[PDB]
């Protein structure tokens, strides 16, 4: 689990969005596994605006943060789970690292701010849904 709080928005994995997230829907993209809902409280996370390929992510299944190198956001085939059939996921970044399903929502951060959230994984790889292109999160 996990979310990003920036301005009047909450960014979550679309497969983990709650009934309240869907009732306050701002934008969602199934191919990205992202959903953004509106909030009453102002959030103060900072979204990175950069092309970094190194950063640190939180891994709840190890209670640890790990530094990784990751690929630029791209269209990648992702195997099925109970939440989606196998399909191409867009704006996905991969790194070598540990993850389990419940690690979704863990934040990846570089020196500039939040890069994305854990979304996929397996075989020693962890995939992150990028948020750096969503310029509207700051306005
Ligand atoms: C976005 C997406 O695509 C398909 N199902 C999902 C959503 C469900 N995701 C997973 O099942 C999953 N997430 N991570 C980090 C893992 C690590 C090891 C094994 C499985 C997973
Ligand atoms: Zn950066």
């Amino acid at each position: 689990s996990g979310a990003i709080y920036v301005g009047n928005y909450r960014v979550v994995n679309r497969h983990l969005a709650t009934h309240n997230d869907w009732a306050n829907l701002v934008w969602e993209d199934s191919s990205r596994d992202l959903l953004v809902s509106s909030t009453t409280a102002q959030g103060c996370d900072t979204i990175a605006r950069c092309d970094c390929q190194t950063g640190v992510y939180y891994c709840s299944s190890r209670r640890k943060h790990y530094p990784v190198s990751f690929s630029k956001p791209s269209l990648i085939f992702v195997e099925a789970s109970e939440y989606y059939p196998a399909r191409y996921q867009s704006h996905l970044m991969l790194a070598v690292g540990h993850s389990e399903p419940g690690d979704c929502g863990g934040i990846l951060r570089c020196q500039h701010g939040v890069v994305g959230i854990v979304s996929t994984g397996g075989n020693g790889l962890v995939g992150f849904a990028d948020v750096r292109d969503l310029l509207w999160l700051d306005e």
